[PDB]
């Protein structure tokens, strides 16, 4: 990888593909009961990266990085599920630094794969007006979207040593993840797919 966007992809597919996997071994779709359970788990990791979308040094790096977040799309989803706001039980994360940008990496590049999702959920009657507000895609189309945040990633010209704490603060951020799916859906601690299984 020659590219500080592709080795954060490089680093991260395998619990990526961990993360995926387990999302759907809990099956998001098969109910409003479950669904709700999922936009639960949304609503932390979302609220999670916050603070971290809105962080002025990086609204400096990247232009209105603040805009692009989910948190409220995911919060009004509850809502129009007859959900009140959810709050976690534990401390939410609050990351900074280096580390922080691994997770925007991963919060920003989880809208990218929305899309599966997205048509799941319409199947549910939740479209991007509806229950599934903070899966819709961009205005500008997913792609183009991402490939621009690429570009501002890359351009951030972080050292080697920058990137890695951003890699490794982007697997914690995919940790967290399933920390919290395991909590909000009732799993074991460290429960996973079942093994073997492709995305
Ligand atoms: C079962 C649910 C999920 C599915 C089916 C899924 C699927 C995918 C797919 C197909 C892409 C393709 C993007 C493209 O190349 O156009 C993608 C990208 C991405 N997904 Fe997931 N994903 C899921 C959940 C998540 C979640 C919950 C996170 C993180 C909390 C995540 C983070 C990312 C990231 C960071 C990228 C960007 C990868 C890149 O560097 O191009 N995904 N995902």
């Amino acid at each position: 990888a020659l590219t500080f966007a592709k080795r954060l992809k490089a680093d991260t597919t395998a619990v990526h593909d961990s993360v995926d996997n387990l999302v759907m071994s809990v099956q998001p779709f098969v109910s409003k009961e479950n669904y709700i359970k999922f936009l639960k788990l949304q609503s932390v990791f979302h609220k999670a990266v916050d603070h971290i979308y809105k962080d002025a040094e990086l609204n400096k790096a990247i232009p209105e990085l603040e805009y692009m977040a989910r948190y409220d799309a995911v919060t009004q989803d509850l809502k129009d599920l007859g959900e009140e706001p959810y709050k976690f039980d534990k401390e939410l994360p609050y990351e900074a630094g280096n580390k922080a940008i691994g997770w925007l990496y991963c919060a920003e590049g989880s809208n990218l794969g929305a899309a599966f999702l997205f048509k799941h959920a319409q199947k549910l009657d939740y479209n991007g007006e509806h229950g599934a507000r903070h899966l819709a895609p961009h205005p500008d189309g997913r792609g183009k979207h991402w490939r621009a945040f690429v570009e501002h990633l890359n351009a951030l010209n972080l050292t080697p040593e920058a990137e890695a704490e951003a890699i490794q603060g982007a697997r914690e951020a995919f940790a967290f993840y399933k920390v919290v799916l395991r909590e909000t859906f009732g799993l074991a601690a460290d429960a996973e797919a079942p093994e073997g299984m492709m995305p």
